[PDB]
């Protein structure tokens, strides 16, 4: 069956993987080689052969592994794509509608004052209509006194001539015109800065930490400092001795939170951000890389920030001491804001961290110490 | 005819403005008063008509006018009212609008990149799924691998092992994805301040009083220095003879309009405001009460702004040489605006003065001399 010399090809050749017969396996092309028989080569086939299925297997398996885990990617990535659409829609909806609900209030405000001044000028309209009226019917009876009757229009005069002078006697009664300008658009795109501001949030104080030199009431809503006396502190887990503070009870330090509050002009202080990886008893300089950040404001007007640095930052002196500030808080790029709106309608910022150091910071704060009583300036909510 | 002495009633008797009688006007209640003798008195009435007619008539004027005024002013109410409400609606359709326009540009980008990502793992996964075909099909030989003659079954293996080896081996390698984050604030910012900008404005020079020391040319929107020389050329109005400026033929001194320049690296210059009203001969001797305004920069880092008084205001030293500038103006209170925008999605304030000074200016700026041919820096518009 070997076609050329007889011998079905019942030997394999593994140094030629070559089916061989005698004359195939002694000379020719093989005059040295290694010679297997058939029934060890079905037996190794036998024996190979799971190997290579499970070779088959596992690369199905890593493929099958690999499409799972396009495919998943692929949903998230497109979940997020839907996601960032809907989030998009929430910003624009959020500014865009505010601005065009307050310019629909203030249409129908100019339309309210516009309808009060036309009822107005229509009743001193008919007012004076009727004075028209009483005017034309008087002179056309003046007409006919002057020609009616002999005696009696020689005798009719002095009525009409005392009724026309004490009428002239009767003198008719002797405004508020707020027009648009062209600084208007300026100024409200100003105010628009300051409306980015969200909405209100869930407010709740914690007098827990409240070192006995400062005052919370009001169901923990006001808060302000005095000196009623001088009892040293007392602690509790996270209290502390010298550094009086007093805490929120919220505690979300992820996303986004914001609400505002107002201070005003304190003689001396220094104060600022929290974190635990410093020292908490004090008021010695802190490093603000262990996450306590400093800046003291003295007369109202001057302010120095101890940087993320040595010594001191200086500020430069604005154009009016501040008034109110408001405060919002995310993680994500480090977002801090806290600035000030010396009205809730305008603003211009202060300044940020453009660093990027997390540090957890705690919501907990205090100002200086009173001196005999000059540190008195409270706050609320709302 | 008396009813009282039987006399038809003849006599006025103007002592008691009373109509009496002979026996009325002799006795009675008049006794010794005073006589009228009644036909004159109807004279008398014929004859002081006209006068009380042009008074009564006057009144008549009087109240008629001032409806006539009322209602001018009532009309002028309601035009205002109308205008304002379509200024408004200009306004609010310009600003929303265009920003509404971005963030449609942005949605079909967020549409494509997701088109974009499913093409690419499309292909991928098609590729992936022609392989496990392959696979399965190959693997499908197993029937008649196990059962068919022997001969043949013991000889092939090797090319498709070979080629299972490949096609397992050839696994192509690979995220690029940007989603919106939290400093979406600051980004957008920026971009919403960019998209501030009202629409463009018509800017041509006028060579007309360039002072023969640099060129202009490119249709007169490229302007530069040299120095082929310096002769003082025949003068005008506005004209110079140390001083090289040129101004433009340009003046609309009214409405509202914004435009865009450079500056680039210069050494040292001055700016303010100028106007036709004033001198224009020599170095510029500026009167800022007559709405010649001074300010001058050197290093290309320090400016301080003369005011027509003894000491100038300090601007806060900037950190960067300045780019590109912004300019806007109105006419309803003086309203200057001039901001930095290195880049067109950029933008810083720097001031402004919150005065009403009207002073119809003349549009020209200049920079210092060449010294040295540091100052050869060219300019374009936008
Ligand atoms: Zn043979
Ligand atoms: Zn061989
Ligand atoms: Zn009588
Ligand atoms: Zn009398």
């Amino acid at each position: 069956h070997c076609e050329e010399h007889l011998d079905p090809l019942s030997i394999y050749c593994e140094q030629d993987r070559t089916l061989v017969c005698g004359v195939c396996a002694s000379l020719g092309s093989h005059r040295g080689h290694r010679l297997l028989p058939a029934a060890e080569a079905q037996a190794r086939l036998k024996t190979q052969l799971p190997q290579q299925k499970m070779q088959l297997q596992e690369a199905c398996m890593r493929k099958e592994k690999t499409v799972a885990v396009l495919e998943h990617q692929l949903v998230e990535v497109e979940e997020t794509v839907r996601q960032f659409r809907g989030a998009v829609g929430e910003q624009l909806g959020k500014m865009r509608m505010f601005l065009a609900a307050l310019e629909s209030s203030l249409d129908r405000e100019a339309e309210r004052v516009r309808g009060d001044a036309g009822v107005a000028l229509r009743r001193e309209l008919s007012s004076l209509n009727s004075y028209l009226e009483q005017l034309r019917q008087m002179e056309k009876v003046l007409e006919e006194v002057a020609d009616k009757p002999q005696t009696e229009f020689l005798m009719k005069f002095c009525l009409v001539t005392s009724r026309l002078q004490k009428i002239l006697s009767e003198s008719p009664p002797p405004i508020q015109l707020p027009v648009i300008s062209d600084d208007f658009k300026f100024q409200v795109w100003k105010k628009m800065f300051r409306a980015l501001m969200p909405a209100l949030e869930e407010l709740t104080f914690d007098p827990s930490s409240a070192h006995p030199s400062l005052v919370v009431s009001s169901s923990g809503r006001r808060v302000e400092c005095s000196d009623q006396k001088a009892p040293p502190a007392g602690e509790d887990t996270r209290q502390f001795d010298k550094a009086v503070a007093v805490v929120a009870q919220q505690l979300l330090s992820q996303g986004e939170h914001y609400w505002e509050v107002e201070v005003g002009d304190k003689p001396r202080w220094a104060l600022g951000v929290m974190a635990a990886d410093a020292s908490r008893r004090g008021r010695l300089h802190a490093v603000p890389s262990q996450g306590l950040w400093l800046l003291g404001l003295r007369d109202g007007k001057i302010l120095e920030a101890h940087v993320e640095a040595k010594e001191p930052r200086a500020l430069r002196t604005p154009e009016r001491p501040p008034a109110r500030i408001g405060l919002y808080l995310s993680f994500a790029d480090g977002v801090l804001a806290f600035y000030d709106a010396s009205n809730p309608d305008v603003l211009t910022p202060i300044f940020s961290f453009h660093e990027r150091l997390p540090g957890p910071v705690y919501p907990i704060f205090d100002v200086c110490w009173h001196d005999k009583g000059k540190n008195a300036q409270p706050l609320l909510l709302v």
